[PDB]
């Protein structure tokens, strides 16, 4: 029962909509474009006088270039200090995010510190004035709420502010402000006890709801503000009410609202109550001077909101306010007659308390207080593990593992979701261990707990999708080895171990020696969740003997690596006829045209390219910019030097170590240049042991050279300069590689032509090129990045490559066909070929498909052309189905001998009844070519899969928001 519940505003309706109507009876670039000043400029000084003059202050507000490091914060903070040094100026505000660039989520404590060190100056300079000019802390996204709270307490209970009047904004579509408004009231009861001074609250309803609905569908949370407006009307009520009393004497309220009617109740209640000294109203300069004349003379005090700019930073910040300008009479009475209605019975809680039911694990929200309490006291898990070296006992559990029965298709699928409710539980032990072994940050390990549940969730699905009605049935492996790198330690393992599951085989997890604690930490979820040693089994072997029997094993069906090329080389040389699928690090570059948002670019370069200190298959090793392209090297230079190295169990990092010392192939990367090249930022070594390096920026960077075409696994960056996208797409293309690969442009035309010619098999548009999501962005690369038949992991075709497909009986529907196809199809087998191969391209092959549906993000899965296959053996009938199959995808082909060469990569379709010839199977084995030595199916549901490159384009839809 709470006693600031009342009637008032209910008595009050009547009279206050009297109040709006009176008050309301005494392109757009243009319009803002002439309200901008220069904050040095004489036409400031001027207004300042005149509204002064007019009985009116200003609520000075310093705009300009996208806040990316620490040198254009201390722009903005070194700018406002000189503001508040102008004894005109009587009220500044600025925010958090202006004064620290790249605010660190995980890490509010030192975030704090680092506001208070660098904010005080600025507040002293409004101690050295009398009166004191007015401070105000402004508050824009969600993570800015606790952090900038805990900024105004702490800095005004110090001794040297106590005396101090500062404000700070509340945003009303937030309902757990009206929770913030209670707590800053108490402590301006205690400030006042303490002998302070009052503080002030800028009520807003907010400005940030486009960008904070695209936050929570990213993540699968709710958005942090109300879902309706009507709530926000409401909840601008309840605040208003509860704080306009004689009880918070010490909290003086700015309302800061162009509604007359929410204006005409702050007026009223301050007038019923008689605390008109606590309120004043703050309105936009220039918008709407009739109306704030009229509210002048009511409520005495209007505060005008003035943007004031640096010279050069003009023209990008009037673009900030046509944004902010745009998102944001008898009906409209009755809309504020209903708000009057909710006021008390709104929610008060946060909407980030809870997630929404999604099909991909939502991640950690460090916006929660309780979250950010508990990455305080993550643990260093040290478990036991054991080293294999005897062959013998690894020919002892091979064999052991084959002798359990197949689980048939509900058991796996059970055990999985209970595998991946498992790893839930154990999300936190997870980090622990990824955070000191693997030496990842919470903001890169914790996403990566999320794939590994996802990959549960995803390939249990794809285990029923086997069973489908269909033409062909399945028959798995019997035993998969899974070999995992150590970059991603928890998901990588586990998502081939959940694959192989899926598919119906048994799993030997085999860990990269670099993090065989984290593989041990994982296990325990899987053992929880009833997959025992019956099942899959963790073999820590050696790379000698042991490690080499394990993968070379005549019982291991097949292979999954994650490595180095020349890893995959080696296995297969031991055994050059096995299955193996090996996903294969990549050179991968973003492109920046000038037709990019430069901030947006700058972001999402330098995030995907140091990201995991760059040792990331997917990390971006290049950015191409195409012409000139305005403020992005200089922001780039700035965010790049703002990156916080450190060890990933250090809350404050934003770069974390490597992983072991650089090898050849890295310290080269981060040492020396090549001709012509330059340091924009050169990468130094800041620890004896070389894990700890800061991130550096080749510039001038020439196609051909050898940072061009050498993945460093490290934190370098490579400018290249092209004279034309279609040059600059070239360059992309030539990297011997074929992973990731994004473009920055909000030109069409530019994207269109992007789309059709970049040749990786993850491509993003304007976003960043790291982070696949299973399901959203299937993760699998082309070239050198892949080897095997290539399906994607988190992708529907994965599952199925761990085992054998047959042509089943069944009776084909009656579907048309372009006669081409059937002048090819002479026989049973063909014309059976040739209907199944129309169905497979309507059902699937054909179609551009976005799986999750997202409204801010199109994630579109599709089938590429391969363009040419090489076809080993003579069987007429066999080569005809293959041609119907190429007729239809466009693919050349290539009859091969034994002893005639073919490229790296390529696949090799044998036909006929005799084996393949050994040779080219030793041949393919160094290069990283694949064999397709299986029987030719009818079915093109499986057949054509050998004629298409996977590919997932990921685009960001909005601008800043808009869709
Ligand atoms: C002087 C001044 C200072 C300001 N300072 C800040 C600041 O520091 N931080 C900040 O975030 N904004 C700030 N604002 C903007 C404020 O938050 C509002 O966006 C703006 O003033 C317009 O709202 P309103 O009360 O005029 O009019 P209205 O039409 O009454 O209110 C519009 C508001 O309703 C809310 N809303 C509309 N549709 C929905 C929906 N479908 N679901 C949920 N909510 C919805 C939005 O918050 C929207 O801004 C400031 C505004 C002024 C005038
Ligand atoms: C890429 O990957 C590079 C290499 O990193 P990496 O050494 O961890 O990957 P890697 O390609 O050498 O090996 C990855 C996995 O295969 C295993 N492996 C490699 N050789 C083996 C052998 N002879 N016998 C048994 N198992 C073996 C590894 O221990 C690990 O589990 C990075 O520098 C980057 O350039």
């Amino acid at each position: 029962l709470m006693s600031y519940i009342n009637r008032d505003l209910e008595n009050l309706q009547e009279r206050i909509i009297a109040r709006a109507n009176e008050w309301l009876a005494a392109r757009l670039r243009q319009m803002v474009s002439h309200l901008v000043l220069d904050a040095e400029g004489k036409a400031l000084n001027k207004l300042l006088d005149e509204s002064k003059a007019k009985g009116y202050r200003l609520n000075v507000n310093l705009l300009g270039e996208a806040v990316l490091g620490d040198g254009e914060a201390n722009n903005r903070l070194t700018r406002t200090m000189e503001l508040l040094k102008n004894p005109r100026v009587d009220y500044v505000s600025i925010k958090a995010t202006s004064v620290v660039a790249q605010l660190n989520p995980w890490d509010i404590d030192g975030n704090t510190e680092l506001l208070k060190e660098r904010l005080r100056p600025l507040y002293r300079l409004a101690l050295q004035r009398s009166p004191h000019p007015f401070i105000n802390l402004d508050m824009e996204e969600y993570k800015d709420l606790h952090v900038t709270i805990r900024l105004f307490e702490e800095l005004l209970m110090e001794e040297e502010f106590l005396g101090l009047e500062a404000g700070i904004v509340l945003q009303a579509y937030l309902p757990d402000s009206f929770q913030a408004l209670q707590q800053l009231a108490d402590f301006a009861k205690r400030r006042a006890a303490a002998g302070g001074a009052k503080i002030k609250i800028r009520l807003v309803k907010g400005a940030n709801l486009s960008m904070e609905k695209v936050d929570a569908e990213l993540h699968g949370w709710y958005p942090a503000p109300y879902a309706t407006k009507e709530e926000v009307d409401a909840n601008f009520l309840r605040m208003m009410d509860y704080i306009l009393r004689p009880e918070h004497e010490n909290v003086r309220v700015g309302i800061a609202s162009h509604n007359l009617f929410s204006v005409a109740s702050a007026y009223e209640l301050s007038v019923e109550r008689g605390v008109e000294t606590q309120l004043d109203v703050e309105m936009l300069q220039g918008m709407a001077p009739a109306q704030a004349e009229a509210v002048r003379q009511a409520v005495g005090t209007v505060i005008l909101y003035t943007p004031v700019v640096h010279a050069e930073d003009f023209d990008v910040a009037v673009s900030y306010l046509v944004r902010r300008l745009e998102e944001n009479l008898t009906e409209q009475e009755a809309r504020f007659r209903e708000s009057v209605a909710q006021r008390w019975k709104v929610a008060e809680d946060s909407r980030r308390l809870s997630t929404p039911e999604t099909f991909n694990a939502s991640d950690s929200d460090p916006a929660l207080l309780s979250t950010l309490e508990w990455a305080r006291t993550l643990e260093d898990p040290q478990p036991k593990w054991r080293l294999i070296t005897d062959v013998e006992e690894v020919d002892k559990t091979v064999a052991g593992l084959l002798k359990s029965p197949r689980l048939d298709i509900a058991e796996r699928t059970a055990l999985l979701q209970r595998a991946a409710d498992e790893l839930e539980n154990i999300r936190q032990d997870l980090l622990g261990v990824m955070t000191h072994e693997a030496g990842k940050t919470i903001a890169e390990a914790d996403p990566e707990v999320s794939e590994a549940i996802d990959f549960a969730r995803y390939y249990a699905r794809c285990a029923n999708a086997l069973n489908t009605p269909g033409h062909s049935k399945f028959t798995p492996h019997n035993l998969v080895v899974v070999a995992s790198p150590w970059n991603f330690p928890v998901a990588i393992p586990l998502g081939g171990v959940f694959a192989s599951l899926a598919a119906g085989a048994k799993a030997i997890l085999k860990p990269a020696p670099e993090v065989r604690r984290c593989a041990e930490v994982a296990l325990t979820a899987l053992r929880k969740a009833g997959i025992g040693e019956d099942l899959v089994q963790l073999m820590h072997t050696d790379e000698a003997d042991a490690g080499r029997r394990l993968m070379s094993h005549p019982d291991v069906d097949a292979i999954i690596l994650t490595g180095a090329s020349e890893t995959a080389s080696l296995f297969r040389g031991w055994k050059p006829e096995m299955n193996i699928h090996a996903e294969t690090s990549g050179k991968n570059a973003i492109i920046v045209t000038p037709s990019a948002d430069p901030d947006l670019a700058v972001a999402d370069v330098y995030k995907s390219a140091f990201g995991h200190a760059g040792q990331k298959c997917s990390a971006a090793s290049l950015v191409i910019l195409v012409g000139d392209v305005g403020r992005f090297t200089d922001q780039l230079i700035d965010a790049t030097r703002t990156l916080r190295v450190g060890y990933g169990h250090e809350l404050s990092t934003t770069m974390n170590g490597l992983i072991s010392p650089p090898g050849e192939k890295l310290h080269r990367g981060l040492t020396t240049l090549e001709t012509g090249e330059s340091w924009l930022v050169k990468p130094e070594k800041l620890n004896d042991e070389g894990t700890l390096w800061s991130p550096g920026i080749r510039d001038n960077v020439r196609p051909g050279s050898w940072f061009h075409t050498h993945e460093c696994f490290g934190p370098v960056l490579g400018i290249m300069h092209a004279e034309s996208l279609e040059q600059a797409i070239e360059w992309q293309n030539s990297t011997g590689f074929g992973l990731t690969g994004g473009i920055h442009s909000l030109d069409e035309d530019e994207v269109e032509l992007w789309k059709e010619k970049v040749e990786v098999g993850n491509a993003y548009i304007n976003r960043g090129i790291t982070g696949a999501i299973v399901q959203r962005q299937p993760f699998g690369g082309w070239k050198n990045s892949s080897v095997g038949v290539g399906a994607k992991a988190g992708g529907p075709n994965y599952v199925a490559q761990l085992g054998t497909w047959e042509d089943i009986e069944s009776d084909v529907p009656s579907v048309s066909l372009p006669p081409a196809y059937r002048e090819l199809a002479n026989t049973e087998f063909l014309k059976r070929a040739a209907a199944l191969d129309e169905i497979a391209w309507r059902t699937e092959f054909g179609v551009e498909q976005d799986f999750t549906g997202l409204r801010c993000e199109s994630n579109v899965f599709r089938y590429r052309p391969l363009e040419t296959l090489y076809v080993v053996g003579d069987d007429e009938e066999q080569f005809n189905r293959l041609k119907l199959a190429a007729l239809r995808t466009g693919t050349e082909l290539r009859k091969l001998e034994t002893h005639e060469w073919f490229p790296p990569h390529s696949r090799i379709r044998a036909i006929g009844d005799a084996p393949v010839p050994t040779t080219i199977y030793e041949w393919a084995a160094l290069n990283g070519s694949v064999v397709i030595d299986g029987p030719v199916l009818a079915d093109g549901r499986r057949e054509l899969l050998h004629f298409l490159k996977e590919q997932a384009v990921s685009t960001t839809n909005h601008r800043f928001g808009y869709i």
